[PDB]
């Protein structure tokens, strides 16, 4: 229904991020492209969007703001604000920060007042963009329109990129990888995932920059947005939770990062030493555990397992061992709980969790907002889908700038946790496309 044949020669992701850029611009609304199982869905234009703060809810519609004070759990607050939503669309979408992930652990306090948690919106309208068709929901005639021009000119050629230096360390993440390392050894905790920014000196195209960088690129899922002053995009390497319609729920924790793209030989040896090597391994189990232990509070009695155990999973530049996690959702949970329970990942905070996240708030640069949160897209029948920010760029207010972490425990060296960081940013750093 509503569909158009995808045109031969053409791939989908392509289409989808020319269709973002110019549908959108010529409109000049947001929009949020999230690529799930082989559909690009471009979530265009906000409908209703429901901001999710500290300190506030608020729901706005129709240039009108309805505020609402909300306690306990920040996932019951944007459940039932969300739920709402999916009444009148099909479909929500949006970002969940970092910081929604700190009260399950009691460290709300700590921050600071109009701290964003999550942002999520029903879209006007909706173009999903596969390998064999394009489908329009609720389309008006403009932008209708404006995907037919776009459909008689074809997509854009990708111009060179410009490169970035990421060797300097201006927020001195060897240093606090060395108090963290201190603090493991005195027994606070057993790791912590640190990360540094990396300022990008020059404005970039966001749909130009994820059709390069998606080209070389294997992630869970991907995004590219413009939604309230925030550009955005990411090739997310893991998989926080997945609900399903039929209550299938999905967790794929990764642990552990080798380099990759260096060259069949080098790449096999690197993945040859990750597979067997002991810290890796260690830390995968313990990852998985958590996961596990995470999952049985929100599932049916019995219903979890693990249907792939610690297989290297290839993520472009960087190569990580992962495990897939299914397990029922309890007629007593909801899919905002499954996303509690499981959220934040291990690969985002540290074990044990509510140890690795107040180190998070002394030893790096908080509020990380949307960096190691997660992008989501949520469905009135049910659905959950969210994919772990990482391996993203973002634009605020005039500054754009990349980011990326590393595990830290005992055993780490300042030095190697910075290379991992230069691994990780490898992911973006050759395809950026100057504006
Ligand atoms: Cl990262």
């Amino acid at each position: 229904s509503s569909s158009i044949p995808m045109p031969a020669g053409v791939n989908p992701a392509d289409l989808a991020a020319e269709l973002a850029a110019v549908v959108t611009e010529s409109v000049d609304e947001d929009y949020l492209l999230y690529e799930c199982d082989g559909q690009w869905v471009l979530a265009a234009g906000v409908q209703a969007m429901v901001e999710l703060d500290s300190d506030e809810l608020r729901v706005i519609r129709d240039g009108v703001t309805r505020r609402q004070q909300w306690s306990g759990r920040p996932g019951a607050a944007l459940g039932e604000a969300v739920d709402r939503l999916l009444l009148e669309t099909d479909q929500a979408f949006g970002w969940v920060a970092f910081e929604f992930g700190v009260h399950r652990y009691g460290l709300q306090q700590r921050l600071a007042p109009h701290t964003p948690l999550a942002r999520v919106f029903s879209p006007r309208t909706r173009i999903m963009v596969s390998e064999k068709e394009i489908r329009l929901f609720d389309a008006g005639i403009r932008h209708r329109e404006a995907i037919d021009r776009l459909l008689a000119t074809g997509v854009r050629e990708v111009p060179q990129s410009r490169s970035v230096d990421v060797s300097d360390d201006p927020s001195g993440f060897r240093r606090r990888v060395a108090v963290a390392v201190d603090e493991i050894a005195a027994g606070r905790y057993h790791k912590v995932i640190l990360s540094r920014c990396v300022e990008v000196p020059f404005a970039i195209d966001f749909p130009l920059t994820y059709r390069l960088g998606r080209r070389h690129n294997t992630p869970v899922r991907s995004f590219l947005l413009q939604l309230g002053g925030i550009r955005a995009l990411g090739y997310s390497p893991e998989l926080v939770t997945a609900v399903r319609a039929d209550g299938v729920v999905i967790t794929e924790p990764l642990a552990g990062t080798r380099a990759l793209g260096r060259g069949p030989a080098i790449d096999r040896l690197a993945r040859d030493d990750l597979e067997s090597n002991s810290k890796e391994i260690v830390e995968h189990a313990i990852s998985v555990r958590s996961s596990l232990e995470e999952i049985t509070d929100i599932a049916e009695p019995g219903s979890a397992a693990v249907i792939d155990f610690m297989t290297v999973r290839e993520r472009g530049s960087v190569q990580h061992l992962g495990s897939t996690i299914r397990a029922r959702l309890d007629p007593s949970s909801d899919r905002m709980a499954a996303l509690e329970a499981l959220f934040p990942a291990v690969t985002a905070s540290g074990i044990p969790k509510a140890a690795g996240v107040e180190a998070i708030f002394r030893l790096d640069e908080c509020p990380r907002g949307l960096y190691s949160g997660a992008v989501v897209m949520l469905s009135a029948d049910g659905g959950l889908d969210a994919a772990l920010t990482l391996r993203a760029a973002y634009q605020v207010g005039g500054r754009t700038w990349l980011r990326a972490g590393a595990g830290i425990i005992e055993e780490s060296e300042p030095e190697r946790e910075f290379e991992e960081t230069c691994e990780k940013l490898s992911t973006l750093t050759p395809y950026l496309v100057a504006r």
